[PDB]
């Protein structure tokens, strides 16, 4: 899980077709119950990018892509932001997410 902020956020966007952007801040229950359950996922899929983006630290980022409660994961393709989901979810509900980008 690649540590994201703007110097870097364009080039990681590149590094793999499919990539996920998970929205945090130390403040958030929610987003440190997520946390695990993404580093778990990016080991289980390393053909897709997993990041973390600290809206604490980029509220510019964060506000950039709309994002106004946390935890929000936006999922890209291609460099676009294609689809997201608000709130600590299952991981079942990501990782679906992730095989149909995958086309799986």
């Amino acid at each position: 899980v690649i540590h994201l902020d703007s110097k870097n956020f364009d080039s990681f966007l590149a590094s793999h077709e499919i990539a996920v952007v998970d929205f945090w801040a130390e403040w958030c229950a929610p987003c440190l119950i997520l946390a695990p359950i993404i580093e778990e996922l990016a080991e289980d899929y390393p053909q897709v990018g997993f990041g973390k983006l600290n809206s604490d630290e980029n509220p510019d980022i964060a506000a950039r892509y709309g994002v106004m409660s946390l935890p929000t994961v936006i999922f890209f393709k291609d460099g676009e932001p294609v689809d997201e989901i608000i709130g600590a979810v299952p991981r079942e509900e990501i990782e679906i997410r992730i095989k149909n980008l995958l086309g799986e």
